């Protein structure tokens, strides 16, 4: 048996050993230290500071700090000002003196970059909440935003789902401009002393007279003593949040809206209300005790995604469709299907619910990637209740079809969330504020649809293929919206095109395959650093990683190049780097939350992607 077959066997065993008893897989989702620095400030604001938890956060913050005293958005990344400021503030709050060495190094970096005035809106706002920055200088999000109807400019349904609940809860918070002063010893006036002139970070899409004027007017309005209908607007914001709280207590299964909603409830004197109580208590599910004694808070949690990918990888590796561990995973997945309408129903009010979310319980926010991967995984299994499996797949498939956007692609949560307005408000200087269709999500949908044998005679698929063709870059690659980066998008897109019957001998696909081969590293693997999002010199370039090597391999295998020196060397790379336990290490992030601003380490990718790629490789070589 060739070396790759034994490597595969060991990967399969390792992946099965990671499965939880209930049937799902779930790895920690890594990001950056602003999650934990903001949890420290949240504890301060809510007056619920647990000393033992603070010690573990201190230990984690220091462990994440690099030797030059800075923190980054991803492992090996450039020093990040916003992140370093928040870690410094949380450390001083926990108890480190500004005279300790780690604090001095951090401060030197912070002051070298223009301090607190050069930091993003959310960092200044967290400081305003604790009395360290003026609320008058934070861009206003007025509660009267709730009066804008669904076809009005800047209404909440023009924002992407992850920004929408944030806008609603912050409209309550900014309405009151609450201040929860820090103890004297934790104050940070030193963050205003700068080496260089501070420079305000602006809106990602660029501001403009009308937007600066509106922001100025909203601050002037804020100063008035009477605000007609403001209370009514606040009640709409509160009701909107109360109706949509997720079953785990979060808002949308993600850190920002959750923390801001809890502050909004605190400010409204609702700490004895079940939404606040359950919202507070649910936080522990997202915390992770680390092996070196630290504690972290997950930006989000990925069990459905981890599970659907693991099933696909194990099926590709050779486990039968009725393997008992996969049957258990399949039955667990069937119970996660959502049968109620979510915010997506604003654009699709007659579309029958059938999606899946990322987290365990988040019914109002199913997403296209999880639905595609779960429907596809279910299609590879044989379960005891076949009629239930078929009905689930039909409902999920139909829900994906109904969520297709007008340009032929799919966004993650909504249809046609393409408004250009949210990009120009002062508030939006960080991350993405809208959810337009992207290449990788579209490609995953096509892989799912392709698994049922459909092709571009079906206009849904044809429109999607034309969208991918228009988005292909000049060098032949495809961008990675949610995975790192041109390797991820290129790998997803070529697999998708192959899966729906496109002839991979066409020149545009051959060009993408050559792009993949030209980026292979000397060690035989492929890698792509997160610097790729802001620097063209890093396109398809970085230290090799198991997951990015797997993506490149999948592009080559889908393109008919399994029997090529490039694929042989990639397989050998995976063989040679596999750990004794059958898994792989991956100290670099290969996930993307927001291009340029927020990166993710999906800890299962290093095991599930190599298993998947090696299984596809084996099948291509055997056939
Ligand atoms: C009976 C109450 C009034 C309901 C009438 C609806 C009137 C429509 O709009 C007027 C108020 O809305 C203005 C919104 O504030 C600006 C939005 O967001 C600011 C930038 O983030
Ligand atoms: C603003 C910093 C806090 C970051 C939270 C932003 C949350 C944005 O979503 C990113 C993580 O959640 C993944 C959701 O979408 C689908 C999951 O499948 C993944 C790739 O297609």
């Amino acid at each position: 048996a060739p070396a790759y077959a034994r490597t595969l066997d060991r990967a399969v065993e390792y992946l099965l050993s990671c499965q939880k008893d209930e049937g799902y897989w779930w790895g920690p989702l890594l990001s950056n230290v602003t999650m934990e620095a903001e949890y420290v400030l949240l504890c301060h604001i809510l007056d619920r500071v647990d000393r033992d938890r603070m010690e573990k956060i201190r230990r984690y913050l220091l462990h994440e700090q690099r030797e030059d005293g800075t923190w980054a958005l991803y492992p090996g990344g450039p020093p990040d000002l916003d992140t370093t400021i928040e870690a410094y503030v949380a450390l001083k709050y926990i108890g480190m003196s500004r005279d300790e060495e780690p604090m001095q190094k951090a401060l030197r970096f912070i002051q070298s970059q223009g301090g607190i005035e050069s930091s993003r809106v959310f960092t200044r706002m967290w400081l305003a909440l604790v009395g360290e920055y003026p609320w008058e200088k934070v861009p206003m999000v007025p509660p009267e935003i709730m009066f804008l109807g669904k076809r009005m400019p800047l209404n909440i349904y023009e924002f992407g789902s992850w920004a929408r609940a944030t806008v609603v809860a912050l409209s309550i918070v900014m309405s009151r401009q609450p201040v929860f002063p820090l103890p004297e010893r934790a104050r940070v006036p030193e963050l205003y002393e700068t080496d260089v002139p501070p420079r305000r970070r602006g809106a990602k899409g660029g501001g403009g007279w009308i937007f600066d004027a509106l922001d100025r007017a909203l601050h002037g309005y804020q100063k008035l003593s009477v605000h007609p209908f403001r209370r009514a607007a606040e009640i709409r914001a509160l009701d909107w949040l109360l109706e949509r709280q997720a079953g785990d207590g979060s808002w949308g299964g993600i850190q920002p809206p959750w923390f801001y909603a809890l502050i909004a409830l605190k400010i409204l004197d609702m700490t004895q209300h079940p939404a606040f109580i359950k919202g507070w208590e649910g936080l522990e599910l997202y915390g992770v005790e680390l092996d070196y004694g630290g504690w972290m808070f997950q930006a989000s949690i990925s069990p459905v995604w981890d599970t659907g990918l693991a099933v696909l990888a194990l099926r590709a590796a050779g486990l039968p469709a009725d393997h008992d561990r996969l049957v258990k995973a399949g039955e667990w997945l069937l119970d996660r299907q959502i049968t109620v309408p979510g915010d997506w129903a604003v654009k699709r009010p007659n579309l029958k619910p059938g999606g899946f979310a990322f987290q365990f319980d988040n019914v109002y926010y199913p997403d296209v990637c999880d639905t595609a991967v779960v429907v596809w995984a279910l299609n590879t299994l044989r379960l005891p209740d076949e009629r239930r499996r078929r009905d689930a797949m039909t409902k999920g498939f139909r829900w994906i079809v109904g969520m297709q956007s007008s340009n032929g692609g799919w966004g993650a949560y909504d249809v046609d969330n393409t408004s250009d307005l949210p990009n120009h408000i002062p508030f939006s200087d960080f991350g993405e504020v809208t959810d337009p269709p992207s290449e990788d999500v579209t490609a995953h949908v096509l892989e799912c649809f392709g698994s049922f044998g459909y092709d571009d005679a079906w206009k849904v698929i044809r429109r999607a293929v034309e969208y991918l063709k228009r988005e292909q870059k000049p060098d032949g690659s495809w961008f990675g919206r949610w995975g790192v980066n041109y390797l991820y998008g290129t790998g997803a897109v070529v697999s998708a095109l192959k899966a729906v019957g496109i002839d991979t001998r066409e020149p545009y696909i051959q060009k993408a395959l050559d792009w993949v081969e030209q980026h292979q590293n000397p060690d035989g693997g492929w890698g792509e650093d997160c610097r790729s999002y802001e620097d063209p010199a890093y396109a398809g370039k970085g230290a090799s990683t198991p997951s990015q090597t797997a993506w490149a391999l999948m592009a080559l295998i889908a393109g008919g190049r399994a029997e090529s020196e490039a694929a042989r060397r990639g397989v050998q790379y995976l063989v040679e780097t596999q750990r004794p336990d059958g898994g792989w290490d991956e100290p670099y992030y290969t996930g993307t939350g927001f291009p340029g601003d927020f990166y993710l380490g999906y800890t299962m990718y290093r095991h599930v992607f190599p298993t998947l790629a090696l299984g596809r490789y084996k099948q291509a070589i055997e056939r």
